[PDB]
């Protein structure tokens, strides 16, 4: 298990990242700072700015930090708490996948090409994220890869939409789509499950009541974050949803002859680079929004 | 005169090209929007959707729309009092450029290279804008171009410091330079001259006093404003300082046994495109700060 050769030298390098970064004063972003990758090596021997330790020697490159210093700040990270949750208690698997003991962290593991690509997404994220604070897409704390024996192991962090702090009864993944959008018998056997488009259409066909003050705004900001998505010519992204039935930080939702309940969503899996037509993306989105906004959710 | 009619396709083509946009539905700004260019022709045989006129044929281009009409928004500039301001009262000359009757909008024209270099420029002064609300930079209301008998005349609209509005005893232009930094006798003849470093060292020795409050406000704004004009690589950019001794819109400042006086401020010049070394912007604007913080305004 070098899983856990990986786990220290995330937790190691972050620190001294973040670390390093606190210590320093604080400044405005610039373009210049999306492009910015900084390294630092870590030797199994130690050195003058860095501890030894039982993994092998690698090199933690951190990429693009003033950006992310300020997007943590934007989403109310401060740096101790995500210093702790992440580097002082223990990391934990799933199935090139992780999550913070605390469980408000994700640590997804990116190809190269994922991981770039986000790199050029920077800018137009910033520029979301100053407009339209409510926005449903990945929140993403930090952009780290580790170079350990010659391999790169290149990682996001990221925020856990679904903590175990609240018990979630229904897993929702949603696209707009039909074809195979069927949990499958392996999934549907699972404590709770992540059932697909064609399982919401049968198992909540009244779907999803809102207030007509709560409804307008998820409308509002989906129209918005897809229109950003289809401008980056991404697709394959999906609206996952959780739902707590009741007997407090999400949505308050009503059920079809059904107790109040606290609905909890957020938008996935949105690095996919892009034969595809040019019109299509923008297909995609439209699709997506008229289906989460008519079929999944109603006033 | 072609500068009446100049004028003429100037006022025409923006109400056009703002009133138009108006009607359409408002959206967030994405990066794509900054490298828009949009063109409209206007014969002045009039056409379908544009009026004849007195003019010769044109065509107007109105560049980055979307971006601009944000920019205005967050300036606090209302579409309709814009387009009064500009095309519904008499533009007036100075000595290539222009002012509202209102007195509230610059019109100066700029080479195709200054017009680019500020197309280019837009995404940086969108990420200054939303992190530095106290910015002193150019307000940039508008980009756009006049074609009219092959010539490209190419314009920015923009803010005036420095309106009528309020009377002005004192003009300064400083730099933190000092060569041939002094009023031309042509200049020091004129009602409130412009007076430049060497001026204001001399005649204004004690400075310019300020409570511990506003200024480190002032200084902190412009050790902002300055390691964001480096970054884009300008230099030669000047502060505007106005000053009104008092017998409500800008800064409380003292005066040496002095009455209170309320100073107007703001950096111009900005659209300086960069033999010189790559260390040298940086050093233009540490300069150009400690002086404006050490020998302009003091605590």
């Amino acid at each position: 298990t070098t899983s856990s050769a990986l786990k220290g030298a995330i937790q190691l390098g972050i620190t001294h990242s973040v670390g390093s970064l606190s210590q320093k004063p604080e400044r405005d972003v610039l373009m210049q700072d999306f492009e910015v990758v900084e390294s630092i090596f870590f030797p199994s021997q130690g050195s003058s700015s860095t501890p030894g330790h039982h993994h092998g020697d690698f090199k933690f490159k951190t990429y693009a930090p003033i950006a992310f210093r300020y997007f943590r700040e934007m989403f109310g990270i401060r740096p101790d708490d995500y210093l702790y949750s992440l580097c002082n208690e223990p990391l934990i698997e799933l199935s090139l996948f992780y999550v913070s003991s605390d469980d408000e962290f994700i640590i997804k593991t990116v190809q190269h090409k994922e991981a770039e690509f986000l790199q050029t997404l920077l800018p137009g994220y910033f520029m979301n994220l100053n407009q339209n604070m409510r926005t449903l897409l990945p929140k993403f704390y930090g952009l780290y890869c580790v170079q350990a024996d010659g391999k790169n192991i290149r990682i996001v962090v990221m925020n856990n939409l679904l903590p175990r702090a609240v018990p979630m009864h229904l897993k929702f993944a949603l696209k707009g789509s039909t074809y195979k959008r069927r949990a499958s018998p392996k999934e549907r056997s699972k404590g709770v499950p992540t059932y697909k488009d064609l399982d919401f259409m049968q198992d909540m066909p009244e779907g999803i009541l809102l207030e007509n003050d709560h409804y307008t705004a998820l409308s509002r900001t989906m129209q918005r974050d897809c229109r950003v998505l289809q401008s980056f010519k991404i697709m394959d992204y999906s609206l996952l949803v959780g739902i707590h039935i009741l007997h407090m930080g999400g949505i308050p939702a009503f059920n079809s002859k059904g107790e109040r309940l606290l609905v909890f969503i957020g938008i996935i899996d949105i690095l996919q680079s892009y034969t595809v037509s040019v019109h299509r993306p923008s297909f995609y989105a439209d699709r997506f929004q008229k289906f989460m906004c008519s079929t999944v959710f109603r006033k």
